[PDB]
């Protein structure tokens, strides 16, 4: 396995050991965080540098001519890593780092290169911005995927919002914002230092210079990439004309005089299909005026969408240039009760020749988006290899190799969205959920209930407890199980109601008792974590395996309690 998938592979049922005794070939002369690695990782010729390089003028034909490109090959002999610019020569040792298992290799030789230019996280989400360790280990994670952007932007940071956008950092966070910057250089990803000025800007040269110094400011703590955001606001900065103006004179005074800027980015106030009107000028004025080389950020069809061809060739011939994706999933500002746990899935993979990056914005809950994003990293460098389900089972256990079945339990029943106000949902459960579709169906008419569906809903519950519990003390990725532990604690106290439901449906009069006093106890848990975890304005609460367990269990007990009350004439309340 190697993720992302490269673009060619092709293996030797052979396996050489990771060299005993070696000779370095190019350590000198080649990308220094590559070499780092590879110095890591560990007579035979090991060759490493970028094209151009002395080291691999013997394998110059081998390197792909695309930009982050690299070739690498393992055999008897030699050991060669050479990248076609030096990002290549990084990405080239990421996989290599992939191969050697156990001090082992497999002998094979690999063409790899993006198909999407520009690759990663826009940190974009209203709420809670990530906390600063939370950001280093983003960054190594995202070097590791050969992801290559991240967008800076948090909706709730007021040096990049309204109004202290004009204020130069204070120190701490400076300092601190210049360590991110460090790493993500170490780790080959652009730090894209976003803005967001447009809510309170004022169209004078007096804030249009504010900016620049603003810009200027951050150039000196080692910025080199930046966007600057018009998305939901209200007023005089939703104004067309003046954005793209606004953009093309950064670009001419700024991107364009300094050395070393990479990526200008925009994020256009009309952002969706949705919202943007058929006869009026937005994103037409943007698409002519806007300077070819600046960015265009594009959330799909509504705010919430997956991208389809349909989609991009509609936004694309009205921004004549290929729409940078801003896609909305894992983001769950908007229902902040649930955890996006699930697959990534829905994006269409013929059309990466339409879009000139896709990032993706992430939840709140750093880690727990690590899931997400390292799928999102798969699908961009390769979404014609894009494996779903795979790259989903990857990603966990990647992120906790030392309990990634219980892992996968738990994020299997939290991944859809439940019910919002963008009617956007994932599949959530689908494993157990014929099973439950007939359990259920047998009792609502009258008929009888099928053992092998009982046996499997009892199966469920119980995996559920014993993930619930591995998962609590598990101590190998700290930070994500404090991220999801409100909702580990539902999950667990589901499945013991779902496991109480069952005896219900199973015997004597004072048992059924018993196990309804239980379950309502249960139920009263289940409130009390809904009412005191996760209070914030907006969804307060925890709410876990929504989709089809809950709704099965809700239902399974004011059935079993409907039968009861009538066959014994009782008064036993049946609402959940
Ligand atoms: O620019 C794209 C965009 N801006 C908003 C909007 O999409 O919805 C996201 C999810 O509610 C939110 O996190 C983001 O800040
Ligand atoms: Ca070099």
């Amino acid at each position: 396995s190697l993720q992302p998938p490269p673009q060619q592979l092709i293996v030797q049922n052979k396996t050489i050991d990771l060299p005993a005794v070696y000779q370095l070939n190019g350590g000198e002369e080649a990308n220094p965080h590559a070499v780092k690695v590879l110095k890591e990782l560990l007579g035979m010729l090991i060759s490493i540098g970028e094209k151009g390089d002395k080291s691999v003028r013997k394998y110059s034909r081998q390197i792909p001519d695309h930009k982050e490109g690299y070739y690498l090959s393992v055999n008897e002999k030699e050991i060669v890593l050479a990248g076609n610019d030096e990002r290549g020569t990084y990405y080239a040792l990421q996989t290599f780092a992939q191969l050697l298992k156990d001090g082992k290799l497999p002998e094979v030789e690999i063409k790899d290169y993006p198909s999407v230019r520009y690759r990663g996280v826009v940190e974009g989400f209203y709420g809670t911005p990530w906390s600063h360790q939370a950001r280093l280990s983003q960054l190594k994670f995202y070097g590791k995927n050969k992801m290559n952007t991240y967008i800076y932007g948090p909706k709730d940071d007021p040096y990049h919002s309204a109004p202290n956008w004009r204020l130069p950092y204070p120190d701490k966070e400076a300092a601190q914002l210049q360590e991110l910057v460090a790493v993500a250089n170490e780790n080959e990803v652009d730090f894209v230092w976003a803005i967001h000025p447009g809510q309170d800007i004022k169209w004078n040269k007096e804030d249009r210079d504010l900016l620049l110094a603003k810009f200027e400011k951050m150039y000196q703590l080692g910025v080199r990439s930046f966007a600057v955001f018009f998305n939901d606001i209200s007023g005089e900065g939703t104004n067309p004309q003046k954005q793209a103006e606004l953009l093309n004179y950064i670009d001419e005074k700024f991107a364009q005089v300094k050395p070393d800027i990479n990526q200008l980015v925009m994020c256009p106030t009309e952002y969706n299909k949705s919202w943007s009107n058929p006869n009026g000028n937005y994103l037409t004025t943007l698409g002519d005026k806007l300077n070819p080389s600046i960015q265009i950020m594009w959330t799909g069809d509504r705010v919430i969408s997956d991208i389809t061809r349909d989609g991009i060739s509609w936004i694309n011939e009205r921004i004549k240039r290929p729409a940078y994706i801003w896609w909305n999933f894992p983001v769950s500002d908007y229902v902040r009760d649930h955890l996006l746990l699930g697959p990534v899935y829905g994006n269409d993979t013929t059309i990466a020749k339409e879009m000139s990056g896709f990032v993706t914005n992430p939840m709140e809950h750093a880690e727990s988006s690590k899931i997400a994003i390292y799928s999102v990293a798969s699908y961009a460098w390769n979404p014609a290899k894009y494996d779903t389900w795979q790259t989903w089972k990857d990603a966990i256990r990647t992120i906790l190799p030392s309990a990634a079945e219980e892992l996968e339990c738990f994020a299997m029943h939290n991944s859809d969205l439940g019910p919002n106000g963008h009617g956007y949902r994932r599949e959530e459960s689908m494993d157990i959920q014929p099973a439950a579709e007939r359990f259920l169906k047998a009792f609502k008419e009258g008929k009888n209930y099928d053992k092998a569906d009982f046996e499997t809903l009892q199966y469920t519950f119980e995996r559920m407890k014993e993930s619930a519990d591995i998962l609590l003390m598990n101590t190998e990725n700290k930070p994500l199980i404090v991220e999801i532990t409100p909702w580990v604690h539902q999950f667990k106290l589901t499945a013991e109601m779902g496991e109480e439901v069952l005896k219900m449906v199973e015997r004597n009069e004072s048992y059924f008792l018993r196990k309804y006093n239980h379950v309502k106890a249960l139920q009263q848990q289940m409130f009390y974590i809904d009412q005191t975890s996760n209070q914030n304005p907006y969804q307060p609460g925890v709410k876990t395996a929504t989709r089809v367990i809950k709704p099965l269990i809700d239902r399974t007990f004011a059935t079993v309690v409907k039968f009861f009350n009538q066959k014994f004439n009782a008064h036993l309340d049946a609402t959940t």
